[PDB]
């Protein structure tokens, strides 16, 4: 038993809810919140901008130090940093950005990072401003992640569509 509430169960291990991941994160304090990061950890908009804003820019400050030491992430890759006031840890995961021409097949590699964590609160990778089809992101998620993932979908219209079209 864990503290996530109001989720619909899609599979043995994948759950979904219409929620703001920032507000969901501040209430659950999950062990891991996933950020929809880019390779530079420049948290300007979308989920990342919103998560970073909720940390009063502390996420960005920590991220800039990470990049200065380690260089950029790979598309499909991840790093674990602090969760600040939102979670114990933040798993920054880089899904392909269709609006940059990145290969959608890397979406599976991106979701594989979730398997290193027993339980996660996450957005749909490559959705939103990253330009992928969220229905496809949810299919790849279900077919790739084996650990317990709680998906927060900000848009109520999208949430209902994802549920109604799920196979
Ligand atoms: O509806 C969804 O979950 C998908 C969208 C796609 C566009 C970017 N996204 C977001 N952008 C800015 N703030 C957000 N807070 C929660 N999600 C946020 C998520």
């Amino acid at each position: 038993v864990n503290s996530f509430s109001g989720y619909l169960k899609l599979t043995d291990n994948v759950y979904i809810k219409n929620a703001d991941i920032v507000e969901e994160a501040k209430k659950v304090k999950p062990t891991v919140v996933v950020n929809a990061a880019n390779v530079y950890l420049k948290h300007g908009g979308g989920v990342a901008g919103a998560l970073n804003k909720a940390t009063n820019n502390a996420m960005q400050v920590e991220s800039d130090d990470y990049i200065a030491t380690n260089g950029p992430l790979k598309v499909g890759g991840s790093c674990v940093l602090s969760g600040h006031n939102l979670a114990k840890h933040c798993l920054h995961v880089v899904g392909p950005n269709v609006n940059k021409g990145e290969d959608i097949q890397l979406l599976k590699s991106a979701y594989e990072n979730f398997n290193q964590h027993e339980v996660l609160l996450a957005p749909l990778l490559s959705a939103g401003i990253f330009g992928a089809d969220p229905i496809h992101s949810l299919r790849v998620c279900v077919d790739t992640v084996r650990t317990n993932v709680y998906l927060a979908v900000f848009d109520k219209n999208l949430y209902d569509k994802l549920v109604s079209s799920f196979l």
